[PDB]
């Protein structure tokens, strides 16, 4: 139906993040390279993003659960909505939300 | 539906049975407050995914994630034993039902 | 249907061995008096999956519910060792079929 | 690949293992019976291997892939080409190659 | 081709830039002299897929692990940052097109 969840937005608006909503999802990048280590994606307009990770518990769930969103998207072409930081570059995503529809 | 199996082992507990769910939206938030694994049904309920840390809860938590992945990945529909005093409702036990089986 | 490999191995064992089973439901459950997996078949038929904590049965009891998911997502077929000791019976081995493998 | 890589080849030839290429896995096998205990593949030829498990770094990833690669095979019909120690029986896949059909 | 963002990357390391890469085969080798994971080109390019026990790199590398079947499997294209220090070339970063997203 496109559009985040209400829930996800409300969530969202109560912090400093940004809602971006109905992203398509081009690329998904591993880097091990000692300045640039980290998950990435990148958006069909050449957006970039950062994916947050934590070493531990219950983190270190919803992270792993990010990744498995942002390559499910990547096969899929499905669409998702972000609740993304700008306090750097790239915006680190701090929530994601994968859409069959919405 | 639900199987009887998994009405029945529902029916044991305070929580409430939900049937032929479509979810469709899965949700990561590490935000401070909003902290956790949530779905999205096609009518806008919300549900959270039960977490844990240890072992033997760590294995079906995790399959709970991966049920509703799938269902949202394919459209194929859940049912759910889900606490009714939390919001967003709390997922204890989730059925995954196979495309073209019995609703 | 079962490989003779599979069939030899179950036949060595209490347990019954159970052919060709579509299986339509996977269910993980936390509530504690039915704390586990389980998936269901179409003839209605309950099976708890086997779990293990400690290396190697960890590796087995993982793959025992990929192919439990699998088996759901794909409609492809799987043969079953299950034990009769209780209900529902504990799944002490299983075999994923490929489509159109056979019987 | 109308045959395993010349580098999965060069591989298996050094060691004591032998090289079966051009495989389709059809079964997919768990076990945690007392003296079958165990992950195994049967082919279209009725051939059986057992899959390594390793419990340290690094072999856990290798053994972890090892099994990804075998249910990827069986569910896609995708051949392997396997490098596999007649010391036991069934024979122990030490080294597994999935390949795009061509 | 690889994004702008994956080529400034690159191009601040002593690796090279290999774009729109066709994998077509993905080992999983533990004999002891060539243990290791590795992925062959359509041309017949090998190289091995980076590995680290410990957080964070354990993430990056699982994830180099997901991307590079992913791609044999279902011929999604590869950029990748190469380094040729080592033979086979190793894999520092990797980048994941979609079908129909174009190089």
């Amino acid at each position: 139906g496109s559009g985040a969840s209400q829930f996800f937005k409300d969530n969202c608006n109560r912090t400093t993040a940004s809602l971006v909503e109905g992203v398509e999802l081009t690329k998904y990048i591993s880097d091990i390279n000692n300045n640039t280590d980290g998950m990435y994606v990148v958006s069909s307009t050449g957006g970039v993003w950062r994916i947050s990770r934590a070493k531990d518990y219950p983190d270190n769930v919803m992270t792993a659960e990010m990744r498995k969103i942002a390559m499910a998207a990547v096969l899929s072409g499905m669409r998702v909505n972000m609740c993304a930081s700008p306090a750097s570059s790239p915006n680190v995503i701090w929530a994601i939300e994968l859409e069959a529809e919405g």
